[PDB]
């Protein structure tokens, strides 16, 4: 998770924070129990994304909290919707989405995304949970 902090001189900055285990733990719980499709777990998926999050803690979150189905629906749709959105947004030539809303293909990395943009944060958040929901069945 990322928290942004402002200094008394009016500057905005932010720091990375460690992966909240309680969060991972219980999303893992709902994942095993509820399945990623039951309102509870995806409510958590989107609520966690409602916080400042980066591709780094993103990939760590998905890969831990779920097992098996995560990559296919959550993530493969992530990659699709990210570049889908990128196609639409870069028609306009925003300078977002293609590299940023993905993770970072070439340049933005954790850094530029973590500095955010109002339309970038909105787009990345929406795209994330969008992806990070679609699991049909869980269990092995």
């Amino acid at each position: 998770p990322v928290t942004e902090t402002v200094d008394g001189q009016g500057q905005a900055w932010r720091h990375h924070n460690g992966f909240d285990f309680a969060v991972i733990k219980e999303l893992k719980t709902a994942a095993s129990q509820y399945g990623a499709t039951a309102p509870y777990t995806l409510a958590i998926v989107e609520s966690v994304a409602d916080n400042w999050l980066t591709p780094t803690d993103w990939n760590t979150l998905v890969r831990a909290v779920l097992s098996g189905g995560d990559h296919l629906l959550w993530k493969s749709e992530f990659f699709e919707n990210c570049r889908d959105t990128a196609k639409r947004n870069q028609q306009a030539g925003n300078g977002w989405d293609f590299d940023m809303l993905t993770g970072s293909g070439n340049y933005s990395s954790t850094d530029a995304q973590m500095q955010y943009d109002p339309g970038l944060f909105a787009q990345i958040q929406a795209a994330a949970t969008k992806a990070w929901r679609k699991l049909p069945v869980k269990g092995d």
